[PDB]
DNA sequence: TAGG
DNA sequence: ATAGG
């Protein structure tokens, strides 16, 4: 099974799992958390980093959220809307952080880690809403994160999400960004893509020492 | 000479600035930052990355600021030592701000942006006190950071400063960690050998445009 | 779990 | 675009 994969041994024991929010602000203890997606990973038989599992959550503003027109203007976000089939804070992230634990047992790993684009932003997002919901055994770091503008300007030269992709050779459709589902899963391959670089090219594994 | 060494084409206009700060507390708003330094970086004629410029000040508490008894424990600091020689928050900024805006400039760049180990922790305490002391022009990316911690997680497999630091074939000493100046100094070299050893492995330049 |  | 909403 993936004990035998070699995932725990890539990153410290850290078991990396791709996160987009939408939200409707920037503020992530004041603005409505309004979506969520995330893609954790897993290694192949020959060492190559691909995605695993996919979950995606609509989710309904916690009680008093700030809703910022132009947060819901930029990602299309109607939280009125019938069919978004939101749940709250509580049961989106508790299927989630449910996924990750046995994802982390399963791989032999020992606790999560974020991977998002200018991660910071998903990272204080995902935490106010656990703090809100008064989750218990969160499977994430509580500070550290792999940022994905940081990872790309190392290998691509580039931080911007959308050239970022593109750079590396990926597609990416204008019309499907800033869309969770669609941010998350190519944010996944775009930081698949630079680890599975790095290996090719030989920098990993290390040498003697 | 600067603008002819390729510094602004390594990562799209950005000029890279590794900080570290030492406070007396985690939170940017409500705790000291004590101690910061910066270390501008520059490209030689084959196009290593190496550091550049160093600044080192100790910060006079704002008023009003929350000390930790514990942060101070950690870090050594006693913010009434009269060795201290403490400048205020916009002193201190406003130097560094200089010397970035004057680097970013003669380099051809057109905004910096912070590198520093789990760089999130920096960049929120910088930000804060620049926003306490009124800092105007802030060169500063608002948001975007070079994380070290994750840069280190992909290149090198390991995310803590000091055995990033020992993988990377670097001198690391327990007795100087947790001092500013040194604690940068060491976050630059890591930086710079991470850089410099992707181009090493032919993963830079790019091949396909 | 290592940013003070 | 300084491009995480
Ligand atoms: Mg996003
Ligand atoms: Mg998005
Ligand atoms: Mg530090
Ligand atoms: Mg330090």
């Amino acid at each position: 099974n993936a004990q035998l994969t070699g995932l725990c041994d890539r990153f410290r024991g850290f078991y990396p799992v791709v996160i987009d929010v939408e939200t409707a602000g920037f503020n992530a203890k004041t603005d409505a958390l309004l979506e969520i997606a995330a893609i954790t990973l897993k290694m192949d038989e020959q060492g190559w980093l691909m995605p695993d599992t996919t979950l995606h959550f609509h989710v309904e503003p916690f009680v008093g959220a700030n809703l910022q027109p132009e947060a819901l203007a930029f990602n299309g976000i109607d939280p009125n809307d019938p069919d978004r089939g939101a749940v709250s804070e509580y049961e989106a992230l508790h299927e989630i952080f449910k996924v990750v634990r046995k994802g982390i047992k399963a791989s032999g790993c020992n606790r999560a880690i974020m991977v998002a684009h200018n991660a910071n932003f998903d990272h204080s997002f995902m935490m106010a809403a656990a703090e809100r919901a008064s989750l218990k055994r969160n499977p994430f770091h509580p500070f550290a994160t792999f940022d994905t503008a940081a990872l790309a300007g190392l290998a691509l030269g580039q931080t911007v999400l959308s050239k970022a992709c593109q750079t590396a050779g990926m597609d990416f459709d204008s019309t499907q960004a800033h869309s969770a589902l669609y941010d998350t899963e190519r944010t996944a391959v775009l930081f698949c893509e630079i680890v599975n670089r790095w290996k090719r090219l030989g920098g990993w594994p290390l040498s003697a020492a």
